[PDB]
């Protein structure tokens, strides 16, 4: 309220495919589904918001040749989103994170990141921001993330 912005990073690639799922049962890593809503200025759900996610694989590598672990979606009538993925791996200098660009129809793009609770690197990574923490709880062999966006959109 409202979701803080952060840098894009060198590993963004435009033109991600449309998909809410980035993984299969055969994808290595700890299963993670992240879900929530996009709200505007009056705490009301926003429809048709573009959410474009990218992240490292379980071993901390980004795909620069293809679009593995890159995918975008649009919020539905209820303003909800869902992302089925795996927990991204650590890589040099950074705590654990998922990248996201959010764009409400006809508005500027918000570039930001999502962080994980209880990660030791949250204390070492200067880029870390507790306002961008997901809630994360166990769900069998995997995990469930919860995060709501608030965009600067008048209602
Ligand atoms: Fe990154």
């Amino acid at each position: 309220d409202p979701t803080p912005d952060q840098m894009e990073g060198p590993y963004f690639k435009p033109d991600s495919p449309p998909r809410t799922s980035l993984v299969t049962s055969s994808t290595p890593g700890v299963p993670l589904t992240v879900s929530g809503y996009v709200f505007g200025r009056a705490c009301k759900p926003l429809t048709g918001v573009l959410l474009d996610f990218w992240q490292a694989d379980t071993g901390g590598a980004y795909d620069m040749t293809g679009f593995a672990f890159r995918g975008h979606q649009f919020t539905g009538a209820d303003g909800s989103f869902t992302l089925r993925t795996i927990v991204p791996g650590l890589y040099p200098g950074r705590t654990r994170h998922i990248h996201v660009k959010a764009q409400a129809p006809g508005r500027p793009v918000l570039t930001t990141q999502l962080y994980f609770p209880g990660e030791p690197r949250n204390t070492t990574d200067a880029l870390f921001d507790p306002a961008l923490l997901m809630n994360v709880r166990s769900a069998g062999p995997g995990r469930e993330g919860t995060f709501d966006f608030v965009l600067d959109v008048a209602q």
